[PDB]
């Protein structure tokens, strides 16, 4: 949409709670709707240091990042100027559980998220608490229309340190502000990565890249 810009900025607000543990997480960044790209800088401002895997949170901190094919209808690009909102189940293999939501609204250049973060179960001797994660594997997200909405199932995992997967499934359903054109089933190829960070990860470079396609 000719109100998403070449080059979009980004604030956002996260709180949340994991395993007892609050905490407030802040971010700025800067990506490239069209080129599916984009990179946040995190900064943890209640709740230092966190006690848990930063990799837990990292697909919380916008699919408006999506390179679409033209044949393909963009469901979060329509969606701007108002934006959307989406709600998120995250089931890991040992029950640790973890539901997020974000609002996304846009001025000018730039997106906003308000960011909802919520876990618990987790095994107090397991790798997300122990913060034994090293990466989140390159995955792919199965979008498809139900209830009148775009919906996304992913069977994921982490790398742990040793080099075992930590598997985590979990189902995001996009709502947008308005109607839009609805997408017929796709795909949408991920990868995640930390760039950087401090000793505590209180200061977190973020990057993603992902791209839509079929079959």
């Amino acid at each position: 949409a000719s109100v998403i810009k070449p080059e979009m900025k980004i604030k956002l607000r996260m709180e949340g709670a994991v395993n007892g543990h609050k905490f407030v997480i802040e971010g700025e960044g800067i990506g490239k709707p069209y080129e599916g790209t984009q990179t946040l800088d995190l900064t943890v401002e209640e709740g230092a240091p966190l006690p848990f895997s930063y990799d837990i949170l990292t697909p919380a901190f916008n699919r408006a990042f999506t390179k679409y094919p033209e044949d393909i209808p963009d469901y979060f690009k329509q969606a701007f100027p108002e934006g959307y909102s989406w709600e998120r189940s995250m089931t890991y293999e040992d029950q640790g559980i973890c539901i997020a939501t974000s609002d996304i609204t846009m001025e000018g250049d730039c997106f906003f998220y308000e960011i909802r973060f919520d876990g618990t179960n987790f095994p107090p001797n397991g790798p997300v608490m122990q913060k034994k994660t090293l990466k989140l594997i390159d995955a792919t997200e199965k979008m498809y229309v139900e209830d009148g909405v775009l919906k996304g199932d992913v069977e994921m995992a982490l790398l742990l340190e040793g080099g075992g997967h930590y598997r985590c499934d979990f189902k995001t359903t996009y709502k947008a502000k308005k109607d839009v054109r609805l997408p017929d089933a796709h795909e949408v190829d991920h990868r995640t990565e930390i760039l950087k960070h401090d000793k505590d990860y209180n200061k977190v470079r973020l990057y993603e890249h992902a791209e839509a396609r079929y079959s």
